[PDB]
């Protein structure tokens, strides 16, 4: 795998976007790797529906949380419809899917990255746009700026988000809270410091979605 990914040059990333208040980062994290395999798969980069996994993902808890791995067991079984169809509302409601026409897109199914582990998480990056945790709740990583970010943070995983690209010593995220945070909504996170949980737990749980 090469020394540098970054997928948003692939044309495989949409839009950074803004969760609000909801804790619906589980969704989001899992729609940016959709986005991704859908374009990697079909030449086509399309936004979609955060709010139906919100609504629909009965094992997931609407705004106060979820699991990226279920919503994206989700897409697997079902499907997804593009966001203009679903669009994104900040607060969870009944599952509207059956009554918004057919899926846009559908997956075959969902992988773990062997946790804990930074080169398999580089594999699964370089390959595609990945869902991966982190510790969100220290105020460094409320305030990060720009840089490549370092902490101080715990390994205390709150936040998902997904992983687009990395460098030498860094991995690229995607985060959800607008395009005011950070390097235009992203932020780069050292890696390369021999910690197994990475910084800020970033190592703890990565799922991506597989499409044949
Ligand atoms: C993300 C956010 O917008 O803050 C959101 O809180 C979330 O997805 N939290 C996850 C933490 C990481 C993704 C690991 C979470 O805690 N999920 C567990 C489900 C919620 C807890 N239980 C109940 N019953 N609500």
């Amino acid at each position: 795998i090469p020394e540098y990914v970054d997928w948003r040059q692939k044309g495989a990333v949409t839009p950074v976007k803004n969760q609000g208040s909801c804790g619906s980062c589980w969704a989001f994290s899992a729609v940016v790797t959709i986005e991704g395999i859908i374009k990697i798969r079909t030449g086509n980069l399309n936004e979609y529906s955060e709010q139906e996994l919100l609504d629909c993902d009965r094992r997931s808890y609407g705004c106060n949380g979820g699991y990226p791995w279920s919503a994206l067991q989700l897409v697997a079984q079902y499907g997804i419809h593009y966001r203009n169809t679903y669009p994104y509302e900040g607060v969870q409601r009944y599952c509207r899917s059956r009554e918004k026409g057919p899926y846009a897109a559908k997956t075959d199914g969902v992988r773990q990255v062997q946790p804990y582990n930074e080169g398999a998480l580089l594999y699964s990056i370089a390959n595609q746009p990945v869902s991966v945790v982190l510790e969100a709740a220290g105020k460094d990583f409320q305030l990060y700026r720009g840089g490549i970010f370092v902490g101080p943070c715990g390994n205390k995983v709150d936040h998902a988000v997904a992983a687009v690209g990395y460098g030498p010593n860094y991995i690229l995220i995607k985060n959800s809270w607008g395009t005011g945070w950070g390097e235009n909504g992203y932020i780069r996170i050292k890696r390369g410091t021999g910690n197994s949980y990475g910084v800020c737990g970033l190592y703890t749980s990565s799922f991506y979605p597989v499409k044949n």
